[PDB]
């Protein structure tokens, strides 16, 4: 079910365990989609590498390299809805906003307290 985001803009309670096995799946590579404005997708394999602080997207033996460092922010909720599934966020570099979809909401919350994290690592 959709989640209503308040007049404001967009502008989580997941286990620790959830989190833990989240983080060593992707660490390890795991699939996911990357939403397109045109409304299309791509299933990529996404693979966190945490002391490179880079985050990696496989599509066709392509990969687009995300750093940590440049998340600036997680869209994920406060008619405006957002599937619970599907995560945006807004790089600093390109001011761009990517929206990836997780294959459940569990997933997509861990990915919002990943993304949480590095954020407030590079706010310092």
């Amino acid at each position: 079910a959709d989640l209503e985001i308040g007049r404001e803009g967009e502008v989580i309670q997941v286990s620790k365990e959830a989190f833990d096995n989240w983080m060593n799946r992707y660490e390890a590579g795991d699939t996911m989609e990357v939403l397109f404005p045109d409304g299309h997708r791509i299933e990529c394999n996404l693979k966190i590498d945490r002391p490179k602080n880079f985050m990696n997207l496989t599509f066709n033996q392509k990969v687009r390299p995300i750093q940590l460092d440049d998340i600036a922010a997680v869209l994920y909720g406060s008619k405006m809805l957002r599937n619970p599934c599907v995560v945006g966020f807004r790089l600093a570099s390109s001011g761009r906003a990517i929206a990836f979809s997780f294959k459940d909401i569990t997933d997509a919350q861990c990915f919002v307290s990943f993304l949480d994290d590095e954020i407030k690592k590079n706010q310092e």
